[PDB]
């Protein structure tokens, strides 16, 4: 249908604006500490701790398989990142202040990325 093809239309556009938000957020991590997921090899104990893991590769994976529908589910994965992280990292570890950076930051991307969403629809 044609209606079919106009919603595609708009999820190729939104995975467009969201590709440039996780850049972007992407950015605010120069020491990559979010680039991957924690390694099971070298944090066996992990999946006791976290249930749901996330890094920026998983998002990328979904981001270009067009998974988020919506700019919400791409803020819970990004908020994932940065919760799963003040939990199992200790105040004062190089770790949860990364996340905390990420999450100041990271508000002020997110803040436009909202408006630009509902703005252009």
């Amino acid at each position: 249908s044609m209606e079919q093809v106009a919603m595609e239309l708009r999820l190729t556009e939104l995975t467009r604006l969201l590709r440039s938000v996780l850049d972007q957020l992407q950015d605010k991590d120069p020491a990559r500490i979010f680039a991957q997921p924690v390694s099971l090899k070298e944090v066996p104990d992990y999946l006791d701790h976290i249930k749901h893991p996330m890094d920026f590769a998983t998002m990328r994976k979904r981001l270009e398989a067009q998974g988020y529908k919506n700019l919400h589910e791409f803020e819970e994965d990004f908020d994932l990142i940065i919760d799963n992280c003040m939990k199992y990292n200790a105040r004062d570890t190089v770790f949860y202040r990364a996340a905390v950076r990420l999450r100041d930051q990271g508000g002020v991307v997110l803040r436009q990325a909202r408006r630009e969403v509902d703005s252009i629809g």
